[PDB]
């Protein structure tokens, strides 16, 4: 009844967070390839810059992909 | 910046929730190791039964306190 189902809401919105964070870490993935690209013969300090924030976002966004399918698991057997 | 702000207060919430949960099931853990000790050798049927739930308790245990690290580090990472 309400208590649990209190808890599973809990990891639900934590999951719907956390999915939303990796959709912007897409449209910055996006973003960075797209101005190294942009950078990449005029100005190469920025291009170089922006590689390293995407491969840091390409990271920070596989740690999300993990902490997803713990929560999913979390929560099923909840369920 | 605020998404990761957000994100991380639902990352609160749910360890709130896991450690509320965790502490019910180490208590009922320890409630079942000491009548394990009282009853003895009383009765083989109700001593399965109670090595079954023992069992269960710790399953489910070892499944929150996995939750509970991976949140904290997904938390940690957004700050």
């Amino acid at each position: 009844g309400a208590m649990e189902q209190e808890a599973i809401q809990r990891l639900r919105d934590t999951e719907e967070m956390l999915s939303k964070k990796q959709e912007f870490l897409e449209k910055k993935i996006e973003q960075e390839l797209t101005a190294a690209k942009k950078h990449g013969t005029k100005n190469k300090r920025a291009a170089l810059q922006a590689l390293k924030r995407k491969k840091r976002y390409e990271k920070q966004l596989a740690q999300i992909d993990g902490t997803l399918s713990t929560i999913e698991f979390q929560r099923e057997a909840l369920e």
